[PDB]
């Protein structure tokens, strides 16, 4: 069993049911529960990321992956400034629209801010 | 008569003959003589420009016109920096090659540096 909500013991399957795919509602209606130090908790602590097949928090290989949840599931990038808002992101939860008409040293600037994105869900 | 070379009196026609169209040789072999304060002199003093039909130096309406003689008779403008080298020019003696691939606020920057050019001899 695992320690839950600082008062009861629950099994893996319970923690797993909570975790599973609260489809949309990221903003107060999901968390996606994880296992860490025999506790079933809302999210991995700092320095940890979630090993997917077993809900288990494991320490990060270098800096932790960073999931960026977009407002309304979308974001339009039309400048270096808007691209910067995604700096450090490795996972985009949503969809991206690229609308860049001008500027300077864009390939390097865009690579600095968007070069770490590994996945886009939309 | 006019005062010439600080020792003799010469007539208008003499000053005019000196002035006339020493075709090329701008760099030590021309000057184009002018009239100022009853002197026939190599060039207009600061604040004056030459009224063309009578060789007479007249005070400048605002800043004075500026002749820019190009090295080898040409110049390639490929940046804001190279354009700046022509800032203030009203006459180009030579030919211009424009090769601008990128940058920012170019229309304003180029107009600031090249917007006063009235004539190109090549």
């Amino acid at each position: 069993y695992y320690h839950f909500q600082d008062w009861r013991c629950v099994n893996f399957s319970f923690c797993q049911d909570l975790h599973h795919k609260c489809k949309n509602s990221r903003r107060q209606g999901c968390h996606q529960y994880v296992i860490h130090n025999n506790k079933c908790i809302p999210e991995c602590p700092s320095g940890y990321t979630m090993n997917s097949s077993n809900l288990l928090c494991t320490p990060c290989l270098g800096p932790c992956p960073k999931v960026c949840h977009l407002l309304e599931g979308e974001k339009t990038i039309d400048s270096v400034t808007s691209a910067q808002e995604l700096r450090g992101c490795t996972v985009i939860n949503g969809s991206l629209i690229i609308n860049i008409r001008g500027g300077n040293n864009l390939a390097a600037e865009l690579e600095a801010n968007l070069g770490l994105i590994e996945e886009i869900s939309g």
